[PDB]
């Protein structure tokens, strides 16, 4: 895949001609630095000495040409290529989209639904990157390296040798410095990636790290990462930066080798020194375009792998063409469907088969249906009825001919399916009951609606016909979902209506409703059922019996009972922070002998470039003077030795000037991390609870942050003062030497530095505010991507496609506008750096004329401060973006201010010695922060005394686990009193009580450690000693597992437990609880998935240190009631149940039937 632009051959004339239109543009620049070659020669030739004016006037007129030339030139080949890529990248997307829409609905079972949307929302975006700005900058790039060479052979036939020479060393140089600096980012990326699975790790049960309270060693691991981490990091940015001073060095180096050369060989009487700038400029410029042209190969090769993805996709053919018009269109349609033989088997799954063969004929006007156990394949059966899929290995025909001979969409068009879960689509109810039928009118709704018994539903709602289907716009109950889903078939006026789960939960007088309008359809249209009330198979015209994929049953209600079949059986069991710079510098304390070497360090590369301006100036005026002494050439060498050095120095400071902001940063980040997650840990656990701190974004927060905040105050710190160093000394020197052309210029630089500024950003953010549109457009994809498995049953797909159509043309047109913009402000800017020249060298001719400066004073303004716009433009957008990293900044800032409610950090709290252990929740009531209105807490209580066993009990998702969560505080309770020993619980020492309370998870969780290391570290503040671990180890009797496994204790745990089995896994978390000898233990569902000798283990320790030690249990084994001490039961809220489990049990009801029920 090389040639994929592959639409409106028309288009191509903007393919064409605009690369046309680079040429010129890339050899443009080569052609205005010939003449400015002859033209100083001019200068040099006039100053020897006047008629200088028409000279310069004259070069001026072929400057002001050329500068009108690239004026169209670049604004042709920007705008021209931005078309062809605009128009070719709306064809694609509208092609993309229309290909996934007719795909099969295998294919969509295999393929990711994620995956693909966010393939159609991004891959094209990166083909559109990848063609019209990224192919103009290089085919101009090209074009001017090409013409650079022609130039300086023509009017060189040495020194472009050399300088040809010199370049490959400097590619090879720079090549090696590039490979490097990669080299070292990716030894960063794997050192830090080692600290950032430690952060997964406890962050992501950081339940059970603050309820052991073990934040210290948590964090001092971090540390201990983050020391390699910043090591590494120093050892890069002082790499990158070395490199930047050896090109930079190596720069100056060709500049002093070649003006060594080159007046070598003018002072012989070869060409004249305008001949040796002309040759010099082009060559070095188109050996520097050839590199800068990179950055467009890179974007093209990255298109090309969207490209062949994407190009795969749609030249894909589906068997069931859901698009093709070719199949049969029966119109006589009478209700027949007949399966003969029908075997078939998931396409995700071709091994398991589900239909093990099946025959079956249904007649017009019957009501068939299907019964069976789980995995019956009813709902397969349903799915193949409708031709979604084709049959593995059988038959299937409608009115006696074969379905698949009929039109896919003829078929699927007379096909009424309801499922059992429909969802509307977040739109008007009356567009989605349109969605059934277009040719449909409010009229036939209004019949529909009626039919389905909803019109109370929708007349109660306020715009009956206009109420949204988005957030709190599908508000609506599952039973009117259903009716509407309901009234979306019969407005289809199907022939064959088929359902599953039709009205789960909810009154069955809707369904009652639903049920009479099914029989009134089905007095005309065949029907199948798939319901599980007794009452719906009650009346059914037919059942069949699917079991393992077996048809057996025959016949009606009454006939199948006689045969005592699975139908019986079935029957019977019935029954945006704001920050500033000002207060973002908190790395001052540790940059105070730090940032003023690196402004020291800016100075003085900032004000290199005027010195630079200076020594160029002067190497040309030596030759504008009429003297022409031998000491001409020894002063040429001289200044040619002084640009060595003047690169020499570059290099230098620049190894400094990275070492003090690099390591600066570097040193940063050791801190901010270390701040921002030792932070992270001193909070309450409904922050961690929120959607916005997910364990992703947690980690991406204090992953992605070193080089953000290293960049917005460091790298803006120094870009910004090299910018203000270099521009300040230019416009100064300037003033000093000259006043008119001096000002002219500074009237001039704004230009050049906001043309300079967009030539950066042209390869780099062409795409940033188009995602806005995109994602605007893209809300139908969405909905048609996931939700496609509706739009296929109703065949609504061409009204999503036209949809998605319309949605795309809405930016289209400010797409093609964007181009236009683009192309013109690109153009105007490179003709307003040309005309600079010629105004400037006008000007100055004007000056020289009059004796108002010398020739070498004009061109060294000009230089100074041209070549100052240039590199503060160059050096600006080098820097790291700003505004992301300034986000970033504010965002690390709220987390670090951050201060919780529950101070855990703070060490305020009363510690009595010892604790009775008394347990006292009076009019407990608390709801969960993420979701406050809905109560979990409703008034409860409960009184625990020393050392008693108490159970509770309840429905399964009581909210059992939220008492014992509530007893860690990590919740705060809305109302009632939670004390110990009789004492103000939240009075209590936080930490304190954390750790003299015991708590085992439902689900507990274990670190990547040794079994010795996770086991001891249920008590922090003080090792455990190996005595103390295996006495735990033996009262919790895992010891013997332990000893028994390789190494002993000495395992490592495999990643989520791989080493050791959950059974395992359960008794070592029981022993890590039971370690600390917690003086309030509480088990939640502690048995689990297990075996019962292994529960009976666990309970007898328990007992054994029961006594002096208050539990509390949870589990869904009556057994655990049995031994309880006493007993209570949550109901909605409110304990019902209160006393042993004698008194309970012989008070039936609750307790007693539970126990019934399980037992
Ligand atoms: C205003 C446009 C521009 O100046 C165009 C280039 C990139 N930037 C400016 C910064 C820049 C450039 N060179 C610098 C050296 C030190 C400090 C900064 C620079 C610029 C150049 O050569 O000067 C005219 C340049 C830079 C590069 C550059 C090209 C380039 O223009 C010639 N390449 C895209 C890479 C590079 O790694 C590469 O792979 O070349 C194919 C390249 O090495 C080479 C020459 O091979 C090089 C050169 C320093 C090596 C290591 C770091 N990478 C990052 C990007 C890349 C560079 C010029 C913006
Ligand atoms: C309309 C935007 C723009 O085209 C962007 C740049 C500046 N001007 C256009 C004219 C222009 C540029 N170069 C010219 C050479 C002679 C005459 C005119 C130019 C422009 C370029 O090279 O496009 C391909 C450019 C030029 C430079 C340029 C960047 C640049 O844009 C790519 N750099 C700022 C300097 C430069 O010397 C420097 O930054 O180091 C001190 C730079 O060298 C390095 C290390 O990049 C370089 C270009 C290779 C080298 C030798 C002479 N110095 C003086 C100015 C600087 C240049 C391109 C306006
Ligand atoms: N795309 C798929 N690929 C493979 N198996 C699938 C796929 N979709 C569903 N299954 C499973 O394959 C089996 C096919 O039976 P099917 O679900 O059609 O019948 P059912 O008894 O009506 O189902 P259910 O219990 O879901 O109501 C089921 O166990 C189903 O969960
Ligand atoms: N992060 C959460 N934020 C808010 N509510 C939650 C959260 N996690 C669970 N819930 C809700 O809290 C209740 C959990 O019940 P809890 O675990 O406390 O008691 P349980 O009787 O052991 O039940 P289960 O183990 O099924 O949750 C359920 O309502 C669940 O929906
Ligand atoms: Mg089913
Ligand atoms: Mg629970």
């Amino acid at each position: 895949f090389s040639m994929f632009r592959y639409s409106n051959w028309l288009d191509k004339l903007y393919m064409v001609v605009g690369t046309l239109a680079a040429i010129i543009h890339g050899a443009g620049l080569p052609l205005m630095m010939l003449v400015f070659g002859e033209m100083t020669d001019i200068f040099a030739n006039a100053g020897n000495l006047m008629n200088l004016e028409e000279d310069m006037t004259r070069y001026a007129y072929y400057y002001s040409g050329i500068g009108a030339g690239v004026l169209v030139a670049a604004y042709i080949q920007v705008s021209f290529w931005c078309l062809a890529a605009g128009r070719q990248i709306h064809k694609i997307r509208k092609q993309f989209f229309h290909a996934i829409m007719r795909q099969e609905i295998g294919w969509f079972d295999v393929h990711d639904v994620g995956e693909l949307n966010t393939r159609l929302t991004d891959d094209v975006s990166k083909i559109n990157e990848g063609i019209g700005d990224k192919i103009g900058m290089f085919f101009q790039s090209m074009a001017t390296f090409f013409t650079g060479f022609i130039v300086g052979f023509t009017r060189g036939w040495k020194l472009t040798l050399v300088i040809l020479a010199i370049s490959p060393v400097l590619g090879l140089s720079a090549a090696v410095w590039a490979k490097i600096l990669s080299s070292f980012t990716d030894k960063e990326l794997l050192a830090y990636a080692k600290a950032g699975a430690v952060a997964e790790e406890v962050l992501a049960a950081i339940r059970t790290v603050i309820a052991f309270g073990g934040q210290k060693k948590e964090l001092e691991r971090y540390n201990k990462n983050l020391e390699e981490a910043k090591r590494i990091g120093i050892k890069k940015a002082i790499t990158a930066n070395i490199s930047i001073g050896a090109a930079f060095l190596l720069i100056y180096a060709s500049y002093a080798l070649a003006f060594w050369y080159g007046t070598t060989l003018v002072l012989s009487g070869e060409y004249s020194i305008g001949q040796v700038l002309t040759v010099f400029f082009s060559v070095l410029i188109g050996a520097f375009s050839v590199g800068q042209a990179s950055p467009s190969i890179e974007a093209f090769a990255n298109a090309r792998g969207a490209a062949y993805e994407i190009f795969k996709i749609i030249d894909n053919k589906p068997s069931i063409d859901s698009y093709s018009k070719s199949g049969h269109k029966p119109d006589n349609i009478k209700g027949n469907l007949e399966f003969r033989n029908v075997h078939f088997s998931y396409p995700s799954r071709k091994e398991v088969k589900i239909l093990k063969g099946l025959n079956l004929k249904v007649q017009s006007g019957q009501t068939v249906a299907l019964v069976g156990n789980s995995g019956c394949g009813k709902s397969t059966t349903v799915q193949l009825m409708q031709r979604l899929y084709d049959p593995t290995e059988g038959m299937v025909s409608v009115d006696g001919q074969d379905i698949r001979t009929i039109n896919v969409r003829f078929l699927r068009e007379i096909i009424g399916v309801v499922s059992q879960e429909p969802v509307l689509f977040a739109t008007t109810i009356a567009e989605n009951i349109r969605y059934g039928r277009e040719n449909v009118t409010m009229d036939e709704i209004e019949k529909a609606v009626k039919e389905a018994n909803a019109y109370d539903f929708i007349m109660k709602l306020p715009h009956k016909f206009d109420t949204l289907v988005g957030e709190r716009g599908a508000q609506l109950s599952g039973g009117q979902k259903q009716r509407i889903a309901i009234a979306r078939a019969l407005v289809r006026n199907p022939k064959i209506l088929l359902l599953d789960e039709a009205t789960s939960a909810l009154d069955t007088e809707s369904e009652a409703v639903v049920q009479v309008a099914l029989d009134k359809a089905r007095k005309g249209r065949t029907t199948i059922v798939i319901a599980h009330r007794l009452s719906t198979v009650r009346n059914a015209d037919v059942i069949a019996g699917f079991d393992d994929g077996v048809i057996v049953e025959k016949g009606n209600h009454d006939e199948l009972m006689k045969e005592k079949g699975i139908y019986f059986k079935l029957v019977t069991m019935q029954t945006i922070p704001p920050v500033s710079f000002w207060r973002i510098m908190k790395l001052n304390l540790t940059e105070w002998p730090y940032f003023v070497v690196g402004v020291f360090c800016a100075i003085i590369n900032g004000g290199l470039q005027p010195a630079f301006a200076i020594i160029f100036s002067k190497i040309i005026g030596v030759f504008t003077r009429i003297d022409d002494p031998e000491t001409k050439r020894q002063n040429s060498n001289l200044f040619s030795l002084l640009f060595l050095a003047l690169g020499i120095i570059s290099f230098i400071t620049f190894f400094l000037q990275g070492f003090t902001f690099g390591k600066a940063g570097e040193i940063l980040t050791k801190r901010l991390r270390y701040m921002v997650f030792r932070s992270m840990l001193r909070q309450d656990v409904s922050w961690f609870d929120d959607p916005k701190n997910t364990t992703g974004a947690l980690t991406t927060r204090l992953a992605n942050d070193a080089a953000q905040v290293k960049g917005a105050i460091g790298s803006r710190l120094a870009v910004i003062t090299q910018n203000i160093a270099n521009l300040g000394t230019g416009i100064i020197i300037s003033f000093i030497y000259g006043w008119q052309l001096t000002l002219l210029l500074l009237a001039i630089v704004p230009i050049i530095a906001i043309a300079g500024v967009v030539e950066m950003k042209m390869l780099s953010g062409q795409a940033l505010k188009d995602k806005k549109e995109l994602e605007g457009s893209g809300k139908i994809a969405t909905e048609a991507i996931e939700n496609f498995r509706t739009v296929v049953s109703l065949t609504q797909e061409q009204k999503f496609e036209h949809m998605y159509a319309q949605s795309l043309q809405v930016p289209y047109r400010n797409s093609l506008r964007k181009a236009h913009i683009f192309g013109i402000t690109f153009s105007f800017t490179q003709a307003m750096m040309y005309f600079s020249y010629a105004g400037c060298f006008r000007f100055g001719a004007y000056l020289v004329a009059h004796k108002l400066m010398s020739f070498e004073d004009v061109l060294l303004v000009f230089s100074a401060v041209v070549f100052g716009a240039m590199a503060v433009g160059q050096v600006s957008s080098f820097a790291p973006d700003y505004a992301k990293a300034k986000i970033s900044a504010a965002h690390i800032i709220m987390i670090i201010e951050k201060t919780p409610l529950i101070d855990s950090y703070s060490t305020e709290g009363l510690m009595p010695n010892t604790l009775e252990g008394n347990v006292t929740f009076g009019e407990v009531v608390f709801n969960y922060p993420t979701r406050p209105d809905i109560p979990v807490l409703q008034g409860l209580s409960l009184e625990v005394k020393k050392g008693q066993t108490l159970a509770l009990v309840g429905s399964s998702g009581c909210g059992k686990s939220t008492v014992v969560q509530l007893l860690e505080r990590f919740y705060d309770p809305l109302a009632g009193k939670v004390l110990l020993d009789g004492k103000e619980i939240k009075r209590l020492n936080v930490q304190w009580l954390r750790a003299h309370l015991g708590i085992v998870s439902q689900e507990p969780i274990l670190f990547d450690c040794s079994i010795a290391e996770n086991i001891a570290y249920g008590d922090n503040s003080r090792v455990v000693s190996q005595e103390e671990i295996v006495r735990a180890a033996k009262e919790a009797n895992i010891h013997a597992f332990i000893e028994s496994l390789p190494n002993k204790y000495s395992t490592k745990v495999g990643d989520k437990g791989t080493q050791l089995s959950g059974g395992q896994k359960q008794r070592i978390a029981i022993a890590r609880a039971l370690v600390r000898q917690p003086h309030i233990l509480l088990l939640d569902e502690a048995t689990s998935a297990l075996d019962t000798e292994s529960e009976k283990v666990v309970q007898e320790a328990l007992d054994k240190a029961r006594e002096g030690r208050t539990c509390i249990v949870i589990a869904h084994r009556l057994s655990t009631i049995q031994n309880a001490d006493l007993i209570v039961v949550f109901q909605n809220g409110r304990v019902k149940e209160h006393g042993t489990h004698q008194q309970l049990l012989a008070q039936k009801g609750i307790y007693f039937s539970m126990v019934s029920v399980q037992a």
